């Protein structure tokens, strides 16, 4: 079985479950009518099933890519879902491992039925109790040889379904590189550079999907609604995706403030698959010698954000990705204007602690010790988790705070207020996070190392 | 007082106490007289104590500099040894303190009495019982208004006393840009390399101190005793010196295995003030698409050597020294040939593991699980400790290491056995390593960075 | 199945598959030729298997003896490897469970291949890339109902090759008693009296195994090779063996220093089934009161080694071994000369602290509370890690140090320098630990008792 074939095999094999499942419960709602147990046991309301396998046995096995590769030889399956949604990614994987390795596809019906939820389309139903009641008892609902891909189609519904609710767009418009923001401010300028970028005929931006619903084209009468403000009342963490042809945009999601809101937002941003995401927030120096308005470069973190202990011991190194790493200093280079080690005037690089304890000032004499110990040079709430985030789900990650102000010295200034010196920079540094992901773009699968593979690293990116 | 001047006052002051002591312990010897302790208290036996104010205002303070700076105004101190010996390093950073800063510099007699024993110029003089006792009794022993360096008077003596010891060399020869290697055929190779450079009359190299004795210049006989295999039994980390005519030669020290040996080696070699140390060595490869004779650069470390938990507790970040990793990676680049993107191909950038546990492959199931939550990719006994201790006395470090084996793979090797492919490469390593350290050298001041400052760092590097 | 019977059919089995993998090795290098998988699932490369089995009836069942016995009736089981080195061992053990207990014994292939590397009797193989990544692909190699023994057949093929290439001798030429150093001048004096013991016709000594090949017997030309140089650059853990008729002679290893390296060689020279093994070294001394050159008789040790602490927590109870203590204790009495209680005042029992931090100085302050919390009377680096390792692989154990220095007052000596005192104690503190070793050898098999069986206790001893 060939990619082109396994595709539309999924595509067809999905479409017919969820349509059987749709049509299920209408029969229900409207008669009271059950399915049929026996069909369902022939794969009535089931995910497609991906399966790939190697022999074993090719002659020059590639061993320096970072994806789509094979450990060993064997069976490596998974349950797909959307595969339209993931027709670009899916295909390019497929192929990878075809032509490469020469691997055998074959798709055909899991074992696994689509939770009703995930099948309704149309607004979410609104049955009585009894109703209710017998939708979860006699349907699909959610439940609490080798991993094909990272997620299964369970998992993949499940956050497909909260990336919408959370961010205020449609899956479809997340584009492959990622910037996540603290400050709402970063929006406002982001959004402006957008526009500006759709009318310039040179742009390959020719679109704007924002949070709430407003979709943004060179042809838009009034490009204002663009940040309507209803939207920050109904989305935890609006997303505003600049997008382009061949969907290699940029998408900008504001998680706010909290360690708990970066995880979040990540577990789901992860299935995705994106390219790379970038924390290009706010942060308070905690040197002397660093000014409102300077640039931090994260090269480690002190995980103080609790959230991902359980999952990732503290004592796990979270390394810095080399590659994202330059791509954030030149772009800081290029975009600040000063080449050469004249940048270390306006741009520090070192430990960035990340804390859930926001008026930490009021104990640091107990966090001092570490402060002092990790060498830590700015402290912020997202960026560990971010990047932890990114080490986990295998998506390259870097930081890149701009400093606001700096709680050890008497300049506190919490973001929202006047601050002349922070203020200004909120253009120039977003710019300087847009240009990285243009730097990265450019790279091509350069970007990707293997620096996140695991020993059972899925072949699918 | 001024830079010369103040050297030279410490040099008298010096001298004076150390002679002084030398008498007061031999009048004792000879006749049993004691020193008076009027003279005592006045600073007979005491170290030069140097002192550099700041009057904490200068119109365009160093902000950006690494090392020699001042974070607030006041008085910073240190008891001075070895003032001959630190001649260079002390007006070096004494210069940058004064023009720089306009500082205000002073030497005087300290409250700290010289230990006998660092005094006794000579190996041994026979004591008996009572003489002994007599000596500790009556005399300065060892009894386990800011910082102006590392470490004081004391600490540096005690760690000089050892690096000689250990090292069977002089600390005089010791050279900025030490390599650290855990395999005897390093030595072997890096000797021959340096006979060789000597000869050569463009190579800067014009001697070659060696562990036991040996001094080599262009001029000697039999260059053969270089390697006195009577080293490996009186030190447990013999050392061996290229020195040039500035001293920005190379040393490299075997520093052998284990992780209590790289902790010790460095806790002593430090008090030198070097330039960077890098870790030089063999290690165990952990995935399956690497080759014994690959190389792995690590830019990250789970540490489970144990000897430093207590002083820096596991869950503080070690970073990569950026500067020390692109001298590390290019090196490989040019070294290996086939630079650019084809160096991926013998070269894997990834966190290493570094153990106490020699065995550790008997207990493979309960680390495995670290092991990938790590994404670790080779493992080794010295790395993470060189590179830790590094990041404790801010000496840039770095770490390249060689597969010598495949544990997890059917090829479980150890240096001494026939290795075929690894001994293949121990000259290109070192080469690796030597290179690296040139680029690094030609960096200037580049090669420090701000990157492992603390808050209260001292002013001298 | 007799023991006799069984031990001759192991031996048979055994050789039968070495023989066997060799021939299948060869044809593979000369030919390319491999080995048909069904004569494998046959057991053509298997180890031998020996069984043990009791029905749990016996009317006086020994429940004194510390070894040889059965818990519980069943059927227990263990793969064998180098039946002649083992013969002794193994006639011994199943006679005991023969006889006493009236066992079925029964021999037959396992279902464990041995891994090629161990049947390559001369030197290690030097095949090109291609060769080696056949062999480990398509032949055994080393992969990472109630026991019969301690170890498995691997693990002991394991520990052998270790052995030999960190002592530098031949597993065949251990002996059941031995004796851990930490300092060369300890190997130097045993030579000498070893030597000397052989030429002595009434000192059951008639042979003298050294690190790096050297045979000594009663006639041999000039005895001085027995100490060559070049061992200690080729062996991390030199080991001596003087040899008697009946293999109960004396066998001393240099452990040099470090935790990580007394565990490591513990790991391997416990397959062997020692009879006792005992810490005799240098330590500092805590207590005022001492001496260099006193001796101390560690009751109990402070665990700051960290080296075993995964395997074995640091609250688990390592217990003093009352004969051992005892063997040690007497001999300290003759040996010293004083005889009673007059020994008090040249021998000092308490409890001992090994760390795997030498510059543990460099941090007193923090270390004082647990040294004074412990009644801490001396300080070193491997007796509680042999002593653990003993308690893990039930091998009796002691540790009887000499002061070598007192850190805490004045002299913190560096054993491998001009310490007077402690020079001259050496060869009496070698007495000691000799004398230990013929009083317990002469206490047959009162030495084993019961303090380290587990309830599991594997049959064999």
């Amino acid at each position: 079985l060939t990619p082109a074939q396994a595709l539309d095999k999924l595509d067809a094999l999905y479409e017919q479950s969820v349509v059987a499942l749709r049509n299920a419960i209408g029969n229900y709602i409207t008669s009271g009518e059950l399915p049929d147990e026996n069909a369902r046991k022939q794969g009535l309301f089931v995910y497609p099933s991906l399966t790939v396998t190697w022999d074993g046995s090719t002659t020059n096995p590639p061993k320096t890519r970072a994806f789509g590769r094979f450990t060993h030889a064997g069976s490596y399956t998974t349950t797909i879902t959307r595969p339209t949604l993931f027709r670009s990614y899916l295909n390019e994987q497929l192929t990878l491992l075809y032509q490469d390795y020469g691997a055998h596809i074959s798709v055909q019906p899991s074992q696994h039925e689509i939770p009703y939820p995930y099948v309704i389309d149309g607004s979410e139903l609104t049955l009585d109790r009894s109703m209710s009641a017998g939708l979860t008892r006699y349907f699909p609902t959610t439940e609490l040889f080798s991993p094909l891909s990272h997620f299964d189609a369970r998992r993949v519904d499940f956050s497909l379904a909260r990336l919408r609710h959370y961010t205020g767009t449609p899956v479809e418009h997340f584009q492959p590189f990622v910037l996540f923001t603290n400050y709402t401010r970063y929006v406002d300028e982001f959004v402006r550079w957008g526009c500006s970028q759709i009318l310039d005929p040179d742009s390959p931006y020719i679109a704007l999907s924002c949070a709430g619903g407003n979709w943004i084209t060179a042809e838009t009468e009034a490009p204002e609604e663009a940040i309507s403000d209803l939207a920050w009342k109904k989305h935890q963490m609006p997303a505003w995706h600049l997008i382009t042809a061949d969907g290699q945009g940029i998408t900008l999601v504001n998680i706010g403030v909290g360690p708990s809101n970066a995880k979040t937002i990540c577990d789901h941003l992860a299935v995705l698959r994106p390219d790379v995401w970038l924390m290009i927030g706010h942060c308070g120096g905690l040197r002397e010698s660093q000014a409102i308005g300077d640039y931090v470069l994260a090269h480690a973190y002190l995980r103080d954000d609790h959230v991902l202990d359980a999952v990732l011991p503290p004592d796990i190194p979270i390394p810095s990705i080399a590659e994202v790493q330059r791509a954030l200093y030149d772009a800081t280079k290029l975009v600040s204007g000063r080449p050469g080690e004249e940048v270390k005037q306006r741009l520090r690089t070192g430990t960035v602690v990340t804390t859930d304890d926001r008026n930490w000032e009021l104990r640091y004499s107990a966090s001092a010790l570490r402060f002092n110990l990790s060498r830590a040079v700015a402290i912020d709430m997202e960026s560990a988790t971010i990047a932890a985030q990114g080490y986990r789900f295998r998506v390259p990650y870097g930081t890149l705070l701009c400093v606001s102000d700096k709680p050890l010295h008497g300049e506190i200034k919490l973001p929202g207020q006047a601050n002349r010196f922070y203020e200004g920079a909120i253009s120039e540094h977003l710019q300087i996070g847009i240009r990285a992901i243009d730097l990265l773009r450019a790279e091509g699968d350069r970007l990707h190392s293997r620096k996140l593979r695991t020993f059972n690293e899925p072949p699918f990116r």
